[PDB]
């Protein structure tokens, strides 16, 4: 999380690729790591796509089993507005 100083959203403008979780983290959410119910599919930009996080969870890196959601508690927060949600390094 941020938290750390290197870290932060990137909200790029998501598109058409769908943001995974491991067997560890499904049913949490990308944004507040709750199990609140599900509300609207992950998607990520096509930079946070590509390379070795291909396909990966969203959240810790694990090898992705299932679909990201946001939680309805983050949906009603619009923190879903704000584009791709994964944490990067920079
Ligand atoms: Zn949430
Ligand atoms: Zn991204
Ligand atoms: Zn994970």
């Amino acid at each position: 999380a941020k938290h750390h100083p290197d870290l932060i959203f990137c909200r790029k403008q998501a598109g058409v690729a769908i943001g995974r979780l491991c067997e560890k983290c499904d049913g949490k959410c990308v944004i507040c790591d709750s199990y609140v119910r599900p509300s609207t599919l992950v998607r990520i930009c096509d930079e946070c796509n590509y390379g070795s996080y291909q396909g990966r969870c969203v959240i810790c890196g694990g090898p992705g089993v299932s679909d990201a959601y946001y939680c309805k508690e983050c949906t009603i927060q619009e923190k879903d507005r704000d584009g791709c949600p994964k944490i990067v390094n920079l």
